[PDB]
């Protein structure tokens, strides 16, 4: 349970974070490969997010699902906080999308099924992820999707305040929100997986804000009827109008292309 930096051999950086970096690491005694998320105390204090960090730790450490990234523990020293995470060897869904440009209907529907199942488990504990995006979706050794970065995670309902690309209208506007925010994020993902870019993508935060607020998006011609139907059902301005995850999992386009 009590760890120290001296218990780990540090490898290359795995990625850059908002409050520090993620490094590959090996526990000296067991030779267990893992990821160490290193955060700077000064930066967290200045941002006034030292309690949201405690929330990320508390929420993620109690989740057990094959499509959710494990958080084994944490420790800290005079300047830094260290989160001990499960290593996701095939990287981010973000990098996969950058090299493939777009995913086919089968890969998309499979990822959407994996997400819906992980989100269903979260929502059963009244946990809202609120930061579902390709760079927070990691790939296990078998290429299985793993929800990661519980940095902004909270318990529903919440009226608590990167790009806005995956945030629903109620979360922007700083209004009260529940588990329905993750259903909106799911529709933005589905679109991005098939099209290569999120539906409200813009040059500025200001322009993206407006597009989300208006639910202003169009589909390229290659997007099928079934895909258009599922996305359009998820991207409802009214959170109450968004379907349950059970409905997403039973959608004909999902059942026909997954897995
Ligand atoms: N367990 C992990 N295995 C592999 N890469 C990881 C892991 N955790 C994070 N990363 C990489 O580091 C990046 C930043 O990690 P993350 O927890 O998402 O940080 P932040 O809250 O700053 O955005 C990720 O997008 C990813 O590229
Ligand atoms: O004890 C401390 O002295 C302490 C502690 C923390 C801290 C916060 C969250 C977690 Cl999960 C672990 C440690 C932080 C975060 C910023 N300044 C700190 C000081
Ligand atoms: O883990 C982190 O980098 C942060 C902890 C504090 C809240 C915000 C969070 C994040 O950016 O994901
Ligand atoms: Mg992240
Ligand atoms: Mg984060």
């Amino acid at each position: 349970r009590q760890w120290a930096l001296e218990d780990f051999e540090i490898g290359r950086p795995l990625g850059k974070g908002k409050f520090g970096n993620v490094y590959l690491a090996r526990e000296k005694q067991s030779k267990f490969i893992l990821a160490l998320k290193v955060l700077f105390k000064a930066q967290l204090e200045k941002a006034g997010v030292e309690h949201q960090l405690r929330r990320e730790v508390e929420i993620q450490s109690h989740l057990r699902h094959p499509n959710i990234l494990r958080l084994y523990g944490y420790f800290h020293d005079a300047t830094r906080v260290y989160l001990i995470l499960e290593y996701a060897p095939l990287g981010t869904v973000y990098r996969e999308l950058q090299k493939l440009s777009k995913f086919d209907e089968q890969r998309t529907a499979t990822y959407i099924t994996e997400l819906a199942n992980a989100l269903s488990y979260c929502h059963s504990k009244r946990v809202i992820h609120r930061d579902i995006k390709p760079e927070n979706l990691l790939l296990g050794s078998a290429g299985e999707l793993k929800i990661a970065d519980f940095g902004w995670s909270v318990h529903a309902p919440s009226s608590r305040r990167g790009t806005l690309d995956y945030l629903p209208p109620e979360m922007i506007e700083g209004r009260m929100h529940d588990e329905k925010v993750d259903l909106w994020s799911l529709g933005v993902l589905c679109y991005e997986f098939l099209v290569g870019k999120p539906p409200f993508e813009a040059n500025t935060y200001q322009e993206t804000y407006k597009r989300i607020s208006r639910v202003e998006f169009t589909f390229p011609d290659f997007v099928t009827e079934g895909a258009r139907d599922l996305i359009s059902r998820l991207l409802k301005h009214n959170p109450s109008q968004r379907p349950m995850l059970r409905e997403v999992l039973e959608h004909p386009w999902i059942t026909a292309n997954s897995s």
